[PDB]
C-alpha cells in the first residue's frame, strides 16, 4: 500500500560548475557512510552479511562499481536540486 | 588499509530556514531510493533478504524508525554542507 511519489524536479537547473563537482561531493557522502559502518564494527566483504557486519562499500570511493558512483552522484544531485524547488538560490561564489 | 576521512564540515554554516526543511528533504531522497528499489523489484519484509528483495526502509518515510530519519537528516545537511564548502552560496530567495 505504499507507492512512493518523489518530487517532480525534472525542471530543476543547478550551475554546471555544481554538477561538474558531483563526484568530490558523492565521494564525501560515501567517506561519511563508511566512516560511520566502520565506527560500528562493520569490515569490507564481498558479499554483504548483516550477521558479521560485512559490506562490499567499505572501499575507497574510487574503487566502487560505476554504477554505484552513478547512483552516488545522482543521489548528490537530486538532494541538491530538492533545495532550490523548495526556494534556495545556488550560486558559485 | 582502507581508511575514511571525511571533509571537516563543522565550521560550515548553513541559513536556519533550510535545515528547518531537513525533514522534507531527507523524505524526498528516502522517495527516490524507495521507487528504484520498488523499480526492481523489492518489497516490503521486516528483515532484510537480498535474496528476496525484502527491505525494511519500504515504507512511507513517516514510519521509519526515528534513528532512520535522523541519519537520513544528518545525510542530507551533509550534502549540502559540502556544497557550500566547494564555494557555493545557499540563500533563501
Amino acid at each position: 500500500d505504499y507507492i512512493p511519489e518523489p518530487m517532480d524536479l525534472s525542471l530543476v537547473d543547478l550551475p554546471e560548475s555544481l554538477i561538474q563537482l558531483s563526484e568530490r561531493i558523492a565521494e564525501n557522502v560515501h567517506e561519511v557512510a563508511a566512516k560511520a559502518r566502520i565506527d560500528e564494527g562493520w569490515t569490507y566483504g564481498e558479499k554483504r552479511d548483516d550477521i558479521h557486519k560485512k559490506h562490499p562499500c567499505l572501499v575507497p570511493y574510487d574503487e566502487l562499481p560505476e554504477e554505484e558512483k552513478e547512483a552516488d552522484r545522482n543521489t548528490a544531485m537530486n538532494t541538491i536540486k530538492m533545495v532550490k524547488k523548495l526556494g534556495f538560490r545556488i550560486e558559485k561564489e
